[PDB]
């Protein structure tokens, strides 16, 4: 096959993209050992859907596995009717999700489980895959003439052939793993047949992070998680906390072999020490450095010109209301919380009003890393831990340090009930999730 | 004094730049060895004159030489009833150069001697200085904070402590020095002191061509000879011909020591052999690597973005004519042609009119290249070997290498008698420069 491996893609026919995904428990290839995963389509990542604003979207989902399961949109701006939180699909039964593109959508989504208590051992055992709006931007040509590929970024550890299971302090931490995978690869061998790359980054790891470093190259961030900046940003290295996406232009400068790496990064996860008094929590530190992929440069490299425009964005309303929700933390007892509550799907925590602006100030009072996200309404990021984001694009996942305050703006989009939660999806089976209405 | 030795400057004042120059033989300290050179202001390179538009400059030039001498405002589009090539100044005499800045202007300009036949012994002995001309486009942020330098490219060769005389061989490769100098310093350090540096760049010497290129960095263009591109345009490396002038963008990228190098160029120089049969020429090839200064990076550099655009470049007027100039040589007699012809100052080549725009297309039917300068008219270099330039800016001299040809768009501003000429300034001297009338 291709030196590079990429999850096969399915593609809208005639702007309809009609298939049956059955989730199943699948033994395969990975890594170089034989091993038994849930997957969605009999692979590790699920097929890639590659659609266009305006398709329609017919999946039905078959629920295989020995329990309930649902699908979660993540990213895609449609009604929470369709991507429901709530649904629950029992083993043996099939559901269709039937929604249109949005017409002012471009980028990378994805989807995985979203069925409380279970998200986290159902995506660590290869629940995901991604979904991608191609643009008009797209044939511009600095684009267009860019080599571009899929990069799913995410970690698996297996024990006895299948996927490890949870212990409690992986509830408390969020679940990481040791095999450290690119589309369900070890370690895999990009020969670039371009001298610019135009690489499309998942993170759909319960909890780890990707601290992103190409050897002796910036990256042009052209993307984020639901959309276009509205220019091309230079950034020397850029943290995918899990959930984001983010797409980048790599212009290749010289021959030769770089490589591209997770940097050590302290995320705030913690174990367990005993040195006499003790026993007592403490700090695991950064993580180990991990290498990703190589990347191998063509001969005599001539990037293309960067663009100098991407995609404008929308002038909002004025905001009619400002929210404030707090996270905090019960370690030792993996409990995480809201405003000092748990999550109760009876309970409505936020209730908005459709197409007005809401400012939503988000503070980390835990002393771990927490990436919130919020299903439907994807936010422009004003400014994290005070300071002003550098770049205005749609998120819909954002990463928060010990301490910091995350200032967004939020346009409700569709009518519905649906949900905000850490994506450490640990925590939010743990209850770190709340519910917002919109009317 | 200063690591990097630059030539004092002179600004105008109450937008007056009143000035009173001496072109003399005067004993200095060059490269670590006493010298006596020609000089303008005592010093080599001559001051730098830093000016604003509509600034009045009256600069009085006092001939000590024991030759008469002339100015040329190289680059600037005033009138040549000011910028007089044929005017000449009697030793001991003195002569008042006045005129005003244009107010369209920016960028890096200079001046040297223009007497016909004189030219190579007096701008090879050490007369020569910059002009820059301050636009308001310098207050952007992404220019008004970077660290601003001149570079005067110029070399030298020195016999018995004075500049080594020109053999029958400079008279027809141009002269060249083993000397090969940045502000009259030999190998000085830069060490940097901000993140992003704007470099002024002049090639001021004879002959020698410059192929610049900074170890481990691009160069982002932002001005030609005459005016500021539209946009950065980034480049590996950057070749500057004899009169050329650019200013670039360093964006330094890690600490460090990095070279800035002329690295080899072939520019068609010839030598002799004998090998039995013979004597013939020969090609002396490619010039060999020099180091023109050392760059040291400062500390956890973090270069300001590039300016988005600078200065939109002129809708310029359909044009009327359309010129041929062909430049032919006869090596071993060192004699140049435009036309057939050498230059004769009573006879009239070219008349075109004043407002008009021409194209003129210069081809080089010669073996070395040839860099073509006008005098009074800055042009639009709109292609050279076939080649379409890749930026629109205001140039004055553009370099053909051997068969190319060089079309340009020239309107033609003031009025009166001017000329065209190789800025190899031996073949000037030579023969290889002819006369435009504009009425
Ligand atoms: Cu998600
Ligand atoms: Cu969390
Ligand atoms: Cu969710
Ligand atoms: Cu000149
Ligand atoms: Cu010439
Ligand atoms: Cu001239
Ligand atoms: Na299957
Ligand atoms: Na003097």
């Amino acid at each position: 096959g291709p030196s590079f491996p990429e999850p096969k893609v399915v593609r809208s026919q005639g702007g309809l993209l009609s298939l049956k995904l059955s989730a199943t428990p699948t033994p395969l290839a990975i890594a170089g050992q034989r091993a038994t995963l849930l997957t969605y389509g009999g692979s590790f990542p699920g097929p890639t859907l590659r659609v266009r604003p305006r398709d329609t979207v017919r999946l039905t989902l078959e629920n295989r596995l020995p329990e309930p399961t649902n699908l979660h949109w993540h990213g895609l701006p449609i009604s929470p009717k369709v991507d429901d939180p709530f649904l629950e699909i029992p083993p043996g039964e099939s559901w269709t999700y039937e929604f249109t593109v949005p017409k002012e959508l471009a980028g990378t989504f994805w989807y995985h489980p979203h069925l409380h208590g279970r998200v986290a051992p159902q995506l660590f055992a290869g629940l995901l895959g991604a979904l991608v709006v191609e643009s008009s931007l797209d044939a511009i040509p600095e684009l267009r003439e860019a080599e571009e590929h899929l990069l799913v970024l995410k970690d698996l550890a297996l024990q006895g052939g299948r996927p490890a299971p949870h212990t409690p302090m992986d509830w408390m931490n969020g679940k990481e793993g040791d095999l450290v995978l690119v589309n369900g690869a070890l370690r895999p061998t990009l020969v670039a047949q371009k001298a610019t790359l135009r690489l499309r980054l998942l993170n759909a790891s319960n909890a780890r992070y990707y601290r992103l470093a190409l050897q002796d190259h910036p990256l042009y961030l052209i993307a984020a998680d639901g959309g276009f900046l509205e220019e091309p940003l230079e950034v020397s290295e850029l943290l995918l906390a899990p959930g984001e996406r983010a797409e980048v232009l790599v212009r290749l400068r010289k021959e030769g072999r770089f490589l591209l790496q997770a940097l050590p990064y302290d995320r705030g996860a913690m174990g367990m020490m005993d040195m006499g008094g003790m026993a007592h929590a403490m700090p695991q530190g950064p993580s180990r450095p991990e290498t990703l992929l190589y990347l191998i440069a063509p001969k005599n490299p001539k990037p293309l010109p960067l663009p100098k425009a991407l995609s404008p964005f929308p002038t909002l309303p004025a905001p009619v209301v400002t929210r404030r929700l707090v996270l905090t933390e019960d370690m030792m007892a993996a409990r995480f919380f809201i405003n000092g509550q748990v999550f109760d799907h009876r309970r409505v925590d936020l209730k908005g009003q459709a197409q007005t602006v809401e400012v939503w100030e988000v503070e980390n009072q835990g002393d771990m890393d927490h990436p919130f996200h919020l299903h439907v309404h994807p936010f422009q990021v004003l400014s994290v831990g005070g300071r002003p984001f550098p770049y205005r694009a749609w998120k819909d996942v954002v990463n928060l340090k010990a301490g910091e305050v995350a200032r967004l703006l939020v346009p409700l989009r569709e009518k519905g009930r649906t949900v905000f939660h850490c994506h450490i999806v640990e925590h939010e089976d743990r209850g770190m999730m709340g519910v917002l209405e919109v009317g």
